[PDB]
């Protein structure tokens, strides 16, 4: 009895770390912009698999970023966790998601990532001395990846650095949640955490977007105690797990591809279009492309129908190649532009500037300093996140001259 299907289960885990997986490079080769999956708990849904479409459908108001709603498209038990859950404004629709997103803007303009140049340097290049001066091995992960962007999202938000294990572990356990009672467990300990921060707060005015939310909005009732928390614990996570990911996964990929990361060390100008090529390759947040539809959607002659989930898979999107000629191959001197690493529309992702200065400082520093790192084992014996979570390794053994 043949087992072809023509929703096959979504998502798939990578077996490459820069590589579709087999089965979403079969979505990417089917043609038209729209494909049924299976998602984990036999419901059905589609997802998008074409870049334009992508784009379209992203900028399309018919489709609700409404995580709470029956019919969103969960993917894992996580999901289950967010919809019983208080949202942050990437689960809201305009009008209200616009006055959350505004609260917060503030903080990540050009001119303001521009000025937070010298800082990130310093948290690198800190971070570098100690983990050169620690070991001549290491994992990579641990001591480099994850504690700088940490330690530039904890300044940004007034969230005291000196607390890191705690947040740092319960920003993983909720991200990597395989159940719903750990991620809610994950989500209660975080939450908490910023309850108390608030209440501080509220008695000595503090630095950072959480003292500014207190000092004003919350004074004025203009976000609920709980939104904050919500807002706060998003940009917390995303600022931590997200170029953490990267930065392991561009070292990872970069190793692999030698003749692109010695031309990377010649020319430093190359870096921003590196960043962006690295950006569109590694497309670690996927899934994060969620949606419901409001209203009939009509989809180059196929219908999505009110009351359907919608995923736009960005890193099927990336390697469209009626946009990226080659798209499966690294190029780190092709034009990336218009990429969906970071969404398209009014969710388009709100730190997408910080994570580019941040990726642009590490990858110069780590050639400037670090020239001879190479990774400590084959990159056969990593071990890969599954496809349910943002894309990466929590392990990366990596030495340098002796
Ligand atoms: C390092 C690479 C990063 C990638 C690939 C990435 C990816 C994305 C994507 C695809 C979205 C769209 C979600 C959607 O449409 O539902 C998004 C939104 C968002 N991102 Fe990023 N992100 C990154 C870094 C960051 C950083 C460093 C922050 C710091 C706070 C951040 C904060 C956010 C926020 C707050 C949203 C929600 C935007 C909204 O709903 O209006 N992200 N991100």
């Amino acid at each position: 009895t043949p087992q072809t299907t023509d929703a096959p289960a979504f998502p798939s885990n990578r077996s490459c770390p820069y590589q579709l997986p087999d089965g979403y490079a079969q979505l990417r080769d089917t043609p038209g912009p729209l494909h049924r999956v299976t998602l984990y708990d036999g419901r059905q849904a589609w997802v998008v698999t074409k870049h334009e479409a992508a784009r379209k459908l992203l900028g399309d108001p018919r489709l609700s970023s409404n995580r709470t709603d029956d019919n969103f498209p969960a993917t894992s038990p996580f999901f289950e966790a967010v919809r019983e859950s208080p949202q942050a404004f990437i689960g809201l629709d305009p009008p209200e998601h616009g006055t959350r997103r505004r609260m917060t803007i503030s903080e990540f303009t050009v001119k303001r990532i521009k000025g937070m140049r010298p800082e990130v340097e310093e948290v690198v290049h800190g971070f570098l001395d100690e983990m050169l001066a620690a070991g001549p091995t290491a994992d990579l992960v641990s001591q480099f990846a994850l504690p700088v962007p940490s330690m530039v999202i904890c300044r940004l938000l007034g969230v005291p650095y000196a607390d890191h294990e705690f947040f740092q572990d319960a920003s993983k356990r909720l991200v990597q949640s395989t159940d719903a009672q750990s991620a809610l467990t994950a989500r209660n300990d975080l939450a908490g955490y910023l309850d108390g921060l608030i209440t501080q707060f509220q008695t000595e005015p503090g630095a950072g977007l959480v003292g500014a939310l207190v000092a004003d909005q919350l004074a004025n009732g203009e976000i609920d105690r709980e939104e904050l928390i919500s807002t706060a614990m998003l940009l917390l996570i995303a600022g931590h797990e997200t170029t953490a990911s990267m930065t392991s996964l561009s070292v990872i990929t970069l190793l692999d591809h030698p003749e692109q990361y010695a031309a990377l060390r010649a020319d430093r100008s190359l870096v921003p279009g590196a960043v962006e090529e690295l950006l569109r390759y590694l497309a670690i947040a996927d899934i994060a492309g969620g949606r419901v539809a409001t209203a009939d959607i009509e989809v180059e002659g196929q219908l999505i129908r009110a009351g359907e989930g919608v995923i736009v898979v960005n890193s099927i999107a990336n390697r469209d190649g009626t946009v990226y000629e080659d798209p499966d191959a690294l190029d780190i001197h092709r034009s990336a532009r218009h990429h969906l690493a970071f969404g398209f529309g009014v969710h388009q992702c709100l730190g997408q500037n910080l994570a580019r200065l941040e990726l642009e400082v590490i990858l110069n520093a780590l050639m400037d300093r670090v020239p001879t790192l190479r990774l400590a084992v084959p990159v056969e014996q990593l071990v890969l996140r599954p496809g349910t979570t943002i894309q990466g390794v929590n392990e990366l053994p990596v030495t340098w001259h002796h």
